[PDB]
C-alpha cells in the first residue's frame, strides 16, 4: 500500500526513509535526526511521518486529513465484532457533526475551572501515594503512576475510588495498541479485554440512570435522558475517557522519573524552586513524550503539503518526539533541560479538534507529582529491570524499579 503509492509519487522520491516497526528501532537513533534534518516527511511501512515542528501542528489540524483509524482497520482487515465495532466508533474515529455532538458532552470536567475543582484531590493524593511509599527499591508503577491516574479516573467518572487496582487493570488489559494487529489469537484477547471493562461500565451506567452525581457518567447520562446519545453510544464514550485517560499518564509519570534519575541536578533545582514543576513536566513532555507518534490521520483526497502529494487514503502520522527536537523551535533540542522558559509548548497531546481532551488534567496529575516528589524526596535513582513496553507507538515502562536517595 505504501510501497505502491511509493513508486507512483515523484514528490516521495527524495525522502527519507524509517522503519519504526523494527524490532532494534530507536527515536533516538542518529538516522531519524539525519532524516529531520534532510526532510519535513519521512517514509514509513505503514505511513508518511512528520518529523518537523511546525508540519507536525499543520498536518494535525488540516481537514482534509480525516482522523486516522477507520482507514487503518479496512487496510488491516479487521473482522466485525467487538474489537472493530469500538475501534470505528469511539471519539477519535469520528469526525464532523457526530464528533462535536459525542466529544462537547464530555468536555466540561475539563474547562480551567473544573480543572481547579478537582485538583485538591488530585494534590491530597500525591501526599498520600507519598506517604506510604516503601523507603527501599520499590516499582514506581506499583505504588505511584499507577495508583495516581487511576484514583483520578474513579473520582472523574464516578467509580468507587476503592476500585483503582480494578479499573486500571480493566483499562490495561483492553490492549488498544494491539488492536489493528493482523493476528486472531491476539484480536481474541483484546476482544476479551474490552468485554470485561465493559462488565464494569454497564453496571456503573445503569447505576447512573437511577442515582445519579456530580460526575461524568452522571452528566453523560443525563443526555441519554435527554436523547442526544443512545446507549451504545454512551458505554463508548465513557470506555474512551477511561481507556484515554489512565495507561499513557501512568506511562507519563514514569518516564518522568526516568528522565530525572538522569539528571539528578535538575531534580534537586525542583526541590530548591518548587515553582519549576510546570516547565519541568513540559520538558518531559517534551523530552520524552509517552506517545511519541501523537496525531494519526488518513488522507481523504488528493492534496499537496510543502511539496508533497499526498493520494487519498495515506496515512499520515505526526512525530511529537521528533519534532520536539527540532532545532528550528527549540534551542539546545538534544538536551533535557527544565531551567529553559521555552517559547513553544510541547505537542504532545496532538492538535486540531481531536486534541487530547485530558491535555489540562494530565498536566495536572503531572505537576502536582513532580513538584510533590522533589519537594520531599532525594532524586531517584533506577533499581532493576525497566520493562519497557515493546509496542509501536507507545513509549512507557510497565514496570520501573528504583529508589529516592542513595542511602
Ligand atoms: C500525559 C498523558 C496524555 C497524553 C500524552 C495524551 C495524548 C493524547 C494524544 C496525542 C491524543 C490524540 C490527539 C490527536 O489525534 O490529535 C489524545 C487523545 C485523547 N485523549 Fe489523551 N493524552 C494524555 C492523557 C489523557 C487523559 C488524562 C485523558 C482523560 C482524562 C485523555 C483523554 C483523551 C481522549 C478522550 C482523546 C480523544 C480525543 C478525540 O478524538 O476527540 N488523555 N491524547
Ligand atoms: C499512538 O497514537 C495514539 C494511539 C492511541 C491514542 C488514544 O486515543 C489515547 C489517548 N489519550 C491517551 N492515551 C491514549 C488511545 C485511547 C485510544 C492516541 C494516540
Ligand atoms: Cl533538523
Ligand atoms: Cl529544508
Ligand atoms: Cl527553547
Amino acid at each position: 500500500n505504501m510501497s505502491t503509492t511509493a513508486h507512483t509519487e515523484p514528490s516521495w522520491a527524495d525522502l527519507p526513509f524509517l522503519d519504526f516497526t523494527d524490532p532494534n528501532f530507536s527515536w533516538d537513533s542518529p538516522e531519524v535526526a539525519e532524516a529531520r534534518e534532510k526532510s519535513w516527511i519521512a517514509r514509513t511501512p505503514l505511513a508518511l511521518l512528520v518529523l518537523r515542528y511546525a508540519e507536525a501542528d499543520q498536518l494535525a489540524r488540516d481537514k482534509r486529513l480525516i482522523s486516522g483509524f477507520r482507514g487503518l482497520v479496512d487496510m488491516v482487515g479487521t473482522p466485525e465484532g467487538p474489537v472493530r465495532d469500538f475501534m470505528v466508533d469511539f471519539l477519535q474515529s469520528l469526525d464532523g457533526a457526530d464528533h462535536r455532538r459525542l466529544r462537547g458532552l464530555a468536555t466540561h470536567p475539563f474547562t480551567p475551572r473544573r480543572i481547579t475543582a478537582v485538583q485538591p484531590f488530585v494534590r491530597s493524593t500525591v501526599e498520600q501515594l507519598i506517604d506510604k511509599l516503601p523507603q527501599g527499591d520499590f516499582d514506581f508503577v506499583q505504588h505511584f503512576p499507577h495508583p495516581l491516574p487511576a484514583l483520578v479516573m474513579c473520582q472523574l467518572l464516578g467509580f468507587p475510588l476503592e476500585d483503582y487496582d480494578t479499573v486500571g487493570r480493566l483499562s490495561i488489559e483492553t490492549n488498544l495498541g494491539l488492536a489493528l494487529s493482523n493476528d486472531q489469537d491476539i484480536l481474541v484477547k483484546v476482544e476479551q479485554g474490552l468485554g470485561r471493562m465493559f462488565d464494569y461500565l454497564v453496571a456503573a451506567i445503569e447505576k447512573r440512570k437511577v442515582e445519579p452525581g456530580d460526575d461524568l457518567t452522571s452528566d453523560i447520562v443525563r443526555a441519554f435522558h435527554d436523547g442526544v446519545l443512545d446507549d451504545y453510544e454512551l458505554r463508548t464514550l465513557v470506555a474512551t475517557v477511561l481507556v484515554a485517560g489512565y495507561e499513557t499518564t501512568n506511562h507519563q509519570l514514569a518516564l518522568a522519573m526516568y528522565d530525572f534519575a538522569q539528571h539528578p541536578d535538575q531534580w534537586m533545582k525542583i526541590k530548591e524552586n518548587p515553582e519549576l514543576a510546570p516547565q519541568a513536566v513540559e520538558e518531559v513532555l517534551r523530552w520524552s513524550p509517552t506517545l511519541p507518534v501523537t496525531a494519526t490521520r488518513v488522507a481523504a483526497e488528493d492534496f499537496e503539503v510543502n511539496g508533497v502529494r499526498i493520494p487519498t487514503g495515506t496515512p499520515v502520522f505526526m512525530c511529537a518526539h521528533v519534532a520536539h527536537r527540532d532545532p528550528r523551535v527549540f534551542a539546545d533540542a538534544d538536551r533535557f533541560d527544565i531551567t529553559v522558559k521555552r517559547e513553544a509548548p510541547s505537542i504532545a497531546f496532538g492538535g486540531g479538534p481531536h486534541f487530547c481532551l485530558g491535555t489540562a488534567l494530565a498536566r495536572l496529575e503531572l505537576t502536582e507529582a513532580v513538584a510533590a516528589l522533589a519537594t520531599r524526596l532525594d532524586p531517584p535513582q533506577i533499581a532493576g529491570e525497566i520493562t519497557w513496553r515493546h509496542e509501536l507507538g507507545v513509549a512507557g515502562p510497565d514496570a520501573l524499579p528504583l529508589r529516592f536517595g542513595a542511602a
